[PDB]
């Protein structure tokens, strides 16, 4: 759930998750689709396009198992398809973590900025 | 700073001021920018209004001093600039609780509605 997906961010970015990407890009935040503005911005492309793999559970409401253990996700969830929800949630907390360097506070200033074409999946 | 302002709108509203007012309208939560859509909207444009006429701390970073006394919030802070930032902080609280009578949930979706151009403060 996204319960779940803000603490994993939070966990690995070690950055609010709710001011750092609720809204950023073109891809990170509800509303949004469109090119990717930049590397963060691909994780929530990738993290998107991975929801959309699932089958049988929901991202946004369902809640799964996973721990922190030796600091890293662990993806302890048997039931395969929130397995995969967790391990996308897991994949786009390290993607954004991974990607802090870059990450431009003015991509959250949707305004500020236009939208390609969605990437494709 | 945050952690304050989020207490004191949780305070007066009662709402998780996340998922209440990190995206709403606008002007409430980060990089929202717009003429405000209704009376809540306008009290996240008035609490970046009052941030912008502070000059000496960081509406964002700074810690400050308030008590909670008869469930009103009193900047007790002494120091000038943080009180200032206290009782901007403490008027969105206030401002967003008044006007939790027209709160609409539609605004917090971002490609629900437009923002037009910003008022000027």
């Amino acid at each position: 759930s996204l319960i779940e997906l803000t603490k994993m961010v939070f966990q690995e970015t070690g950055k609010n998750p709710v001011t750092y990407y609720t809204l950023y890009g073109c891809n990170c935040g509800v509303g949004r689709r469109g090119k990717p503005k930049d590397a963060t911005d691909r994780c929530c492309f990738v993290h998107r396009c991975c929801y959309k793999k699932l089958t049988g559970c929901d991202p946004k409401k369902d809640r799964y198992s996973y721990s922190w253990e030796n600091k890293a996700i662990v993806c302890g969830e048997k039931n395969p398809c929130l397995k995969e929800l967790c391990e996308c949630d897991k994949a786009v907390a390290i993607c954004l973590r991974k990607n802090l360097g870059t990450y431009d506070k003015n991509y959250r200033f949707t305004m500020k900025f236009l939208c390609d074409k969605p990437e494709k999946c």
